[PDB]
């Protein structure tokens, strides 16, 4: 009932859960499994994809509302409803007492794509998928309608079995261009679309509420404008149905460049149809478009969506280019702190304990210990650092074993492989990590942090035959490569939307969502560190690709650093939860003002420096939070605000820290006013004093190795490298600076 993996194991039978005498129904219901029923055809076998923009198609009989931008769509017994949020559908609402804001559209229907033979389909199943498109199959015996659609596709491709095409409207549309087999039309409220059938198959019902075509293939396009030249361009690719779509990437270690090429492969539905499509690019893509793709832009082809303006680009492929900025295992010892005061805070942290038994609360605790251990090493407190790492080893050697001393499955503190979906689940579970396959990057990222800190000091422990095998299993669950026997590809990540999606099932009418983008960035950071420590180049590079891409989406959709995406009337300077179809300044729990910003900053670690790349943003966001609070009396998590403020004004951060850090004493789970429960006084004091000495993050300098950071204080650069190798290295920076680094050390600020 368990599979050995090095010294560890995972359960292959669902354990008899030890509830610990807790009767709370919510807690008990968490210790379960994801849904038994998966709505997929027999063409889709093996580990099932989860955490996707389209997931509600797999989980609900039909689907919930989905956002294949620029459209929204939903499957129903009667067919596929299609919608586009026009400006008149978009609203920005504020609930002052709740402190929440919501940017959202409507769940309406512009028309329904129907099958002539039935309006009572039995179910809609996933019939195929690739990196960002899905093929949904509405089924009723011989009657079938296969719908191919995707984020960044202004087409919906429709294939019929045993019937023909129907477009049904509640109010008769305006057919403003009638080319026989191709029509340009607008809804009563002036939304512009087109429909395409093979030559000779002419549309009927023009002027009525129901447009019909005898063809067994049609495509729908959202048109950017009521424009016959655009209609003519959409005709060129309307018969090229996307079958394959891959996002292939490379990391150039010398330059830091992460290059991603998005390539489709299509199947021709008429003779001579080109192999290509029209893509709709999101801001995080087109702002980084490779020179070589520029000639494919369709300049005036714009769509407004929740994430700003999408633009059209034609052809088989396009490429984006991003810059990986490095990460560190920890800030080094470069601050002007009182070392005895910091040593005292390190000892104070021995009082801390996890505030729950589930993967998330245990995760926060081990992240806390892993953050303290290098600081203890720096202060010369090696015995204390060893105590922290020993505690990490004790916790991980427990959780990474599924059996007890007698060889029976444990009832808690273990991992289990759900074969139905194909996912590793940890018990105790929380935040629907097991029942909805939620948040695996957020939770398991902390387990990887703990393992990476152990590996930094003890390479033996981290070997695959020891505890490394189980760590690499957890990593595969949340970010597997292609053709993994146990897990779907890159579970958490949507390579086209550019971000992770936290909900395994996506059964919301706003599509999927992600709240803590920083806990996603923390997961990617820790995989980079773990992979560097254990000599796994392929895994490291995949995590670099994720870190760097996710960063591009965070800066657009969570922060809107360019002040182009959020509506002018939206008050806050952050979106807390991004959805497929809407944006909230709100949290998944009842919180105050600080938390609706800081949930996208925490935890602070050696990969957090991406938060400081846009100093005008950091100032604008801080000042807005300060305005709303009305002072620097933060309602909760004060230390996170001080650490954030230190990115641009460490003098201010320092004065706030000095005034309040010692307000309360040792760890108290009931009181997060000053110190957030995943944080410590030691971490806070070490971070702010390091920033005070280093100055600003400098993202204009790259290096030819991946574990580094560059800071700039009034034109004076500080270069930091950590070397995980047994051998000395030389690191070349993009500004001409060159340094040597000894084995298993920082170049500067090793401490002692
Ligand atoms: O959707 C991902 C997020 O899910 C959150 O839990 C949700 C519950 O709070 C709510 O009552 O029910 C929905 C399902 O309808 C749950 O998804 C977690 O708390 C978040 O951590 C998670 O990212
Ligand atoms: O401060 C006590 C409150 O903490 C909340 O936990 C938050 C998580 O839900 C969220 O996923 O992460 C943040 C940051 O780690 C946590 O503070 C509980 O949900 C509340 O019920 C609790 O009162």
């Amino acid at each position: 009932h368990a599979v050995s993996v090095g010294k560890g194991s995972y359960a292959t039978e669902f354990p008899e859960i030890d509830f610990g005498g807790i009767n709370d129904p919510g807690f008990r219901d968490q210790q379960g499994e994801p849904p038994a029923t998966i709505y997929r055809s027999d063409r889709v076998t093996g580990p099932m994809q989860t955490n996707s923009w389209w997931g509600s198609l797999a989980v609900d009989r039909f689907s919930m509302n989905q956002y294949p931008h620029p459209f929204s769509v939903r499957h129903r017994a009667e067919g596929l409803h299609v919608f586009y949020d026009a400006p008149h559908n978009m609203v920005v609402h504020e609930n002052r007492e709740a402190g929440t804001w919501h940017i959202h559209g409507a769940i309406g229907t512009d028309f329904t794509i129907k099958h002539s033979g039935t309006a009572n389909f039995e179910q809609a199943v996933v019939d195929d998928y690739n990196d960002w498109y899905v093929r949904g199959l509405l089924e009723n015996g011989a009657h079938q309608m296969a719908i191919t659609y995707g984020v960044g596709s202004p087409y919906i491709f429709v294939e019929y079995e045993d019937g023909s095409a129907v477009l049904d409207f509640d109010i008769a549309p305006d057919v403003w261009e009638m080319n026989g087999h191709v029509i340009g039309f607008s809804t009563h409220d002036h939304k512009h679309y087109a429909a395409f059938a093979p030559p000779g198959q002419n549309w009927s019902g023009i002027g009525s509420k129901t447009l019909t075509n005898n063809a067994d293939y049609i495509a729908i396009a959202k048109l950017p404008e009521k424009d016959g030249n655009m209609l003519a361009k959409f005709e060129q690719y309307a018969y090229s149905v996307v079958r394959d779509a891959v996002a292939d990437w490379t990391y150039d270690e010398a330059t830091g460049t992460v290059t991603t090429t998005f390539e489709v492969t299509t199947e021709a539905k008429v003779q001579g149809a080109p192999d290509g499509t029209i893509f709709a690019l999101y801001p995080h893509q087109y702002r980084h478009l490779a020179s070589s793709s520029e000639n494919q832009l369709l300049q005036n082809y714009q769509y407004e969506i929740i994430r700003g303006t999408m633009i059209g680009l034609e052809g088989k492929r396009f490429t984006t280019e991003l810059t990986y900025p490095g990460v560190l295992p920890s800030l080094p010892d470069l601050g002007d702190y009182d070392r005895e005061r910091l040593i005292g805070y390190l000892h104070d942290a021995t009082s801390d304990y996890p505030t729950g038994s589930d993967t998330y609360e245990l995760g926060k605790y081990i992240g806390k210990l892993a953050t303290l251990a290098p600081i203890a090493d720096q202060m010369g407190e090696y015995e204390l650092a060893e105590q922290f790492r020993g505690e990490l080893k004790d916790i991980l050697e427990d959780w990474l074993q599924a059996t007890n001393a007698s060889g029976q499955l444990k009832g808690k503190n273990l991992f289990y492989y759900n074969e139905n979906w194909g996912t590793i689940l940890g018990y105790h579970a929380a935040h629907s990590s097991a029942t909805r396959i939620n948040d695996h990057h957020f939770h398991y990222g902390y387990f990887v942090k703990a393992a990476a800190e152990i590996a930094r000091a003890d390479q033996e422990w981290a070997k695959s035959e020891n505890w490394g095998g189980m760590i690499d299993l957890l990593i595969r669950d949340f970010m597997a490569d292609r053709d993994d026997d146990l897990f779907p590809y890159l579970r958490m990540f949507d390579p086209y939307s550019g971000n992770s999606w936290a909900d395994g099932l996506a059964t919301f009418d706003a599509g999927n969502n992600q709240q803590s983008s920083s806990e996603a960035m923390h997961a990617w950071t820790n995989v980079i560190l773990w992979a560097e420590a254990t000599g796994n180049k392929a895994l490291r590079d995949r995590a670099i690709y994720l870190y760097t891409t996710e960063m591009s989406a965070i800066n657009e959709y969570f922060f809107d650093v360019h002040q182009e995406i959020f509506p002018e009337e939206y008050g806050p300077e952050i979106v807390t939860i991004n959805w497929g179809g809407k944006m909230d300044h709100a949290t998944w729990w009842n919180s105050g003002k600080v938390e609706k910003y800081a949930i996208n900053w925490l935890p602070f670690h050696g990969g957090s420096l991406y938060l400081g790349h846009h100093p005008d943003y950091v100032d604008r966001a801080y000042e807005e939070l300060r305005r709303d609070i009305g002072s620097t009396d933060w309602n909760l998590w004060s230390n996170l605000v001080w650490m954030y403020r230190a990115f641009t004004n460490p003098d201010d951060a320092l004065q706030q820290m000095e005034a309040s850090i010692d307000d309360y004493g040792l760890f108290d789970p009931g009181n997060e006013k000053i110190i957030e429960r995943g944080s410590t006084k030691a971490q806070t004091y070490h971070w702010i004093h390091n920033l005070a000495e280093l100055g600003r993050v400098d993202p204009t300098v790259t290096a030819n190795h991946p574990i580094y950071a560059v800071f700039n204080k009034n034109g004076n650069r500080t270069y930091i490298v950590y070397n995980f190798s047994d051998s000395p290295i030389t690191v070349q920076f993009s500004d001409g600076h060159s340094i040597q680094v000894e084995p298993h050390s920082f170049n500067i600020g090793n401490g002692d």
